[PDB]
Formats: C-alpha cells, structure tokens, sequence
C-alpha cells in the first residue's frame, strides 16, 4: 500500500472503521518508514475526530480545529481538503509528500476534486503514493451498501414543503432523525413545520456546519435537517434517515452564467452516504432509511468538475505540465486541460477572489480573466437587466464604496451568491467593498 506509484482505494463500507481503525495503522506504518505524509480531512469536524484517533502519534495539525502544541519534528501533516488546494494555489513551499491520504475522498466540492487530481497525477508520475478512503468511490452504482447492523430500507413519499396531513410517520417517530434536504431554503421550511409540530430541530449547511454540528452533541434534538454536507463523515446518534434523494446542481449555461438546477436526483454515492449515517451500531439493528426518489448520475455536467479544472490549471506541477483530474471522474466535464491557465497577475486576483472574496470558483475566474483587479467592484453593478438580483421580490440594493445606492446587477450571474439569505448578505458586502 505505502509503496510509490501506487494509489489505493480503501472502500470499506460506511462505518467499517476506515477513520478510527485503519487510518492510525497507516500513519504508524508511514512514520516507521519515514514517509512524509499528508492527511486530508473533509471538514474541521473530521479533523478533530482524527486527532482523537491519532492521539499519541506525531502529527502536525494545520487547522485551528485542534489545540495542540507541536514539536516541529512531525513528518505527518493533517489539514482539510480545501486547505491543501488553497496552499497549492499560493506561493508557498510545497513539501514532497511521499504518501497522500484523503479521507472521505468522495467529496465533490471543487477543491476536493482538484486535490484528488493533483495527488493522483503525482502518483501516475511515479512521484508518490496515495490512499483514497471512501465507501463510495466515483461511479459507484450501489446505493444500499453493507452496514454494521441491518437497515430497514423503505421507498416512501417524503415531504419537501410544510404539510398538514398525509405524513404521520414523520412525526409519530420517537427516535432521532437525520433528514437530507436539497437546499438551505427547503430545509428552513421543513424545519419550521417540525418546530411548529413540537420537534427540536438543528439545521446544518456548509457555512454553519462546524458551529451547528456541536449542538448535536451539546443539546437534545429530534431532527437534524441537513444539506449534502453531512455526507462527509458527519456522525450522529440517530436511528432514522429521511432522504429526499434530491440535490441542487450548479450548471454553467452557455459559458456565461451559473444556475442552480433542480432539485434533481442525487448520485448513488450520495444516497449511500446519506443512508450510511445510520446502521452504524451493531447492537442497534433496525435503523430506518426512508427515501423519496431514485438516484441518477447528476454529477455529469455539474459545474464543480469544471471549477476543479480551473483550480488545477492554476497550480504549478512541473514546467508547463498540468495535473489531470483523477481518472474515474475525468470525463464528467467537457474541459480542455490548460484552458483556464491565467497569467501571473490575473492568477493572483483569481486566488484572492476565492480566498478573501469568498466567491465561487467559476465567478472568481470570470472576474480575474476579464483583467479586473480584486478591489474593483464596478462589475457588480453593470450587468444586463436580467442579472438583477432580487431581495423580497424587489431588486437588491447596496451602497457602493463610493457612497452611491445601486441595484445589485452583476456582469456575471452565479446563482450561488444569492441562493439563500446568508449568501446574498455576503455578496452585498462584497459588492459594497467591505472585504
Ligand atoms: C487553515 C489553517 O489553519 C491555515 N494554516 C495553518 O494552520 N498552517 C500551519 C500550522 C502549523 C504548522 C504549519 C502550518
Ligand atoms: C511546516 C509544514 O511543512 C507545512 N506544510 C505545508 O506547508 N504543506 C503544504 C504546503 C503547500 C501546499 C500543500 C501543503
């Protein structure tokens, strides 16, 4: 496994112990063999759980999710997927990792896809070894994999709106339920209905995940309402998953705008991970998985794979060579390797628009490749009339950095900057020059 030129997919079923049992064995072996190693966690929550599994072992934690005093002698680095790719985009000396370990390696956010592409390319070049840990590798077709204890699988109509009758089984349940919704806004409406019905609800999404996930440990709850972020190794003490089996898909239309298409079916991988939240306790058989639709391979044509190519085109590898996407996910996007390579100053703008600007990759690329500098926000206001962003059914307005009240009307429209109240608030702050 640890030998150079080898990429290993550790595809044990969900809950089989990849993170708590196998990972520490690999790390002890890597240290014995003096292999410089990186461990990539999908989330800060997983990074902290890895610290518990790896406690005692000399690991440098490159995350403020862990409070450790390092020795400076560690040859094993641990960071989130996004941090790895983020540092690769910056003028930062990159250690030669002989061994590259990615946990929850099914994660489809652009920076995770890019990290797999960089790593697998280095393995293909004979420069390194890699281990990708996931029950659901790219292209998996089995939504119902093995579990630690038997699961009751039931195809059932699942509400996606508030309801007054017809779904008694949802609220008649006395255990804890994890409910996967297609979007934050959808989750808000279901959560309000459950709260009105007397349930205690916690809501999880990408921007709130680390903070809100702690509440699943610190307080009593009946329902966790979550987007697909909880597919990435989030552990709950639950006995039921309700799965809409739906997600939103960012889709680039006519190379000029990004829409959030759907809700549409999840992939088999996603469905298996959603289901995989339960059936984890061999002493508690009969956890329930209620699913409200079929699976489809909706990662095909999904903007994240094009965005991953934008990131990798702007990461140095060797001379003019450019890292390929990991082979099993390399034909998901029509994309020409190298087509998004930016010159020095535009590439720095691109990085800053993602890092400080917090803009989606695709949108950051449009701005940077247009030769616009980071602090120049005129593009947020000079788009066509159908790019007007709406707030409470009237055009959203901000005061520009010049002190002028203007309608938010970006030259490039990416629906992710206004998909919920929090997103729009952050984009308004950006348009105003506030970061
Ligand atoms: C997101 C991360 O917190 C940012 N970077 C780090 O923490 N970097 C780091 C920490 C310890 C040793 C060497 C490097
Ligand atoms: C003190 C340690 O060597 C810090 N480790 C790293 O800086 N790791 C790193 C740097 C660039 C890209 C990806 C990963």
């Amino acid at each position: 496994m640890l030998k150079k030129k080898q990429l290993t997919v550790l595809d044990l079923h969900p809950g089989a112990g990849k993170t708590r049992r196998v990972l520490p064995e690999i790390v002890r072996e890597a240290i014995k063999k003096r292999l410089r190693t990186v461990i990539l966690a999908p989330t800060r929550v997983v990074a902290a759980e890895m610290e518990e599994a790896l406690r005692g072992l000399p690991v440098r934690y490159m995350t403020t999710a862990v409070n450790v005093t390092h020795s400076g002698t560690e040859i094993v680095d641990l960071m989130c997927h996004a941090t790895f790719t983020s540092r690769l985009l910056q003028p930062i000396r990159v250690p030669n990792y002989n061994l590259n370990i990615m946990d929850e390696a099914h994660f489809t956010d652009p920076s995770s896809i890019a990290a797999r592409g960089y790593i697998s390319t280095r393995v293909e070049m004979g420069e390194a070894a890699a281990i990708f840990m996931t029950a659901t590798p790219p292209g998996t077709r089995d939504a119902f994999p093995d579990s630690n204890s038997p699961i009751m699988d039931t195809e059932v109509e699942v509400p996606e709106r508030a309801w007054s009758s017809g779904f008694d089984w949802v609220t008649d349940h006395s255990g804890k339920t994890v409910w996967f919704v297609p979007s934050v806004r959808n989750g808000n409406e279901i959560a309000a209905c459950l709260t009105k019905a007397g349930k205690r609800v916690i809501q999880l999404s990408r921007k709130t995940f680390e903070t809100e996930f702690q509440k699943t440990k610190n307080q009593e709850w009946d329902f966790v309402i979550t987007t697909d972020i909880s597919e990435m190794g989030a552990n709950f003490k639950a006995d039921r998953v309700i799965d809409s089996r739906r997600c939103l898909k960012p889709v680039i239309l006519d190379g000029e705008r990004v829409i959030l298409a759907g809700p549409m079916p999840v992939t088999h991988a996603s469905a298996a991970q959603r289901r995989g939240r339960i059936g984890r306790n061999p002493n508690k058989p009969g956890d329930e998985y209620m699913y409200g639709g079929g699976c489809a391979e909706t990662d095909e044509g999904h903007a994240h794979w094009l965005e991953a190519r934008m990131l990798l085109d702007n990461i140095y590898l060797q001379d003019g060579l450019i890292a390929s996407l990991y082979r099993p996910e390399a034909d998901k996007v029509a994309a020409i390797e190298g087509e998004f390579k930016l010159r020095t100053e535009q590439r720095k703008t691109f990085v800053e628009l993602m890092k400080r600007g917090d803009l989606p990759v695709w949108l950051a690329y449009q701005v940077a490749s247009a030769g616009i500098t980071y602090t120049d926000r005129r593009w947020c206001f000079d788009g066509t009339t159908n790019n007007t962003i709406m707030e409470d059914s009237v055009p959203a307005e901000v005061w520009t950095k010049y002190g002028e009240k203007r309608v938010l009307k970006p030259r490039w429209m990416d629906a992710r900057v206004c998909s919920d109240h929090a997103a729009l608030k952050s984009f308004k702050e950006f348009a105003a020059g506030k970061r």
